[PDB]
């Protein structure tokens, strides 16, 4: 089920990091990482938890539709891209944090816990504040978990409508091209140690799909862009994508 | 509230070619062409007509979802990509003739020609073989009319289910960055003169969407790249893209 490839090691110690990468295929039902203890090693989701909320907000009628704009509150916040309206697209693309924190409010903590129980999500555990369990509280997912639920949400498996997946997978866009797509969500953990950074996602090719998903020690913001270019080589190495 | 901007022509003339090229501002509502008279000409759909042809499949059944495999019937045809099994998906991205001839045949006359006219798309006129039609039949549609079919798609507006738009959507998507999304479909008209190529679809932004309309002549097939290529510098010119 799960094959350890320590030669993807060197993706990391490379580039001075530590994480783990996660690869499932799909056709051959076949996991591989790089490092098994860490990939079933559970984190803070932070931003990757926008996928399940944006679900819920959805099945629940708490957001309408990928079009609903929600209006800046008109307080500046350190990302300057958070200074601006947006919908459940632009909401994800920019990890704005005071949307989703709105929508676990009006889902409220027990809609929210019985759905993430449904979704098997992780330890399933809210405790701390509704609105920011997944950055300060008690909800934790592994690598591994990460894929077991991505892998339901492709299928349509989860046990919300199909049109709140259907949308909540275009919300996940970030890449297409000729080759392959990728829909995936960014994840940078900083409340509380280890400061972490997430992708998780899948590549979807003519004939296959392949579902991953990552994290990495993430000490300051400037290596960021690792997540990405990290899981690119290894998709580069694995023939995943040219 | 259209603006004729022959700057444009420019883009047609480096290539010796000529055509049209048609945008619609969704927000401003407000539309831009380099030729006003040839963006209200109509022409054979070709593979455009997939859109349509699709959204028809989906809401009647007759494609169960975007994985249900058609399967090659084992005839050789020129074009290499025809000759294996495909989903809703792939057979968008390769302009299968074959498969959405399948879908026309299982779709019927009668019920094709009704849902055109639910459409208001173009002519109107499915007059000739059921299942070439759009390649050397009657139907007939125009740059303006083709940007008024997608304007009715993307908000979910067409008379089938919301359901069938958002599959067809998704097959639709063509590239994606960080800058844009292009959900698009190319065509060549090869059967009757005059031999054109199309590319119609829209640009997602995140706080606009520009929805586009191309056909130029296309004698030979070695200028098939001129399609993305102009519409992209038409792009590029009206800081639409970077
Ligand atoms: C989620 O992981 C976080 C949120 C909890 O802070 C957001 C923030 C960012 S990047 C913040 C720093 N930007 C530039 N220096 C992301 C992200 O995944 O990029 N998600
Ligand atoms: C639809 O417009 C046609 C069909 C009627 O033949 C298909 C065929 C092509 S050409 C594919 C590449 N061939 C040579 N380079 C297309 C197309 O739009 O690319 N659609
Ligand atoms: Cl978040
Ligand atoms: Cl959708
Ligand atoms: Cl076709
Ligand atoms: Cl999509």
């Amino acid at each position: 089920m799960w094959q350890e490839n320590k030669s993807w090691n060197a993706h990391f110690t490379e580039h001075k990091s530590q994480g783990v990468v996660v690869l499932w295929n799909e056709n051959k039902q076949q996991g591989f990482t790089n490092n098994l203890k860490r990939a079933n090693q559970a984190f803070l989701p932070a931003s990757t938890f926008a996928i399940p909320n944006s679900l819920i907000a959805l099945d629940l009628g708490v957001v309408k539709d990928e079009h609903q704009v929600f209006k800046w509150d008109g307080q500046t916040r350190d990302i300057a891209t958070w200074n601006r309206d947006h919908n459940l697209i632009t909401a994800m693309k920019y990890s704005v944090v005071p949307v989703y924190q709105e929508f676990a409010r009006q889902i409220g903590e027990a809609r929210m816990s019985k759905m993430l129980h449904a979704f098997d999500y992780g330890n399933e555990d809210i405790s701390g504040n509704v609105d920011s369990f997944w950055l300060d509280g008690g909800i934790r997912i592994s690598a591994t978990e990460q894929i077991s639920f991505l892998r339901k949400l492709y299928h349509n498996k989860l046990h919300v409508s199909e049109r709140s997946q259907r949308i909540v997978k275009q919300a996940m866009l970030t890449e297409a091209n000729g080759d392959y797509i990728i829909r995936a969500k960014t994840g940078y953990s900083t409340r509380i140690e280890p400061k972490i950074g997430w992708w998780v996602g899948w590549v979807e090719l003519d004939d296959n799909v392949w579902f991953f998903a990552m994290n990495m020690d993430m000490p300051t913001s400037d290596g960021l862009g690792l997540r990405q270019a990290i899981t690119k080589e290894v998709l580069k190495q694995e023939k995943i994508i040219p």
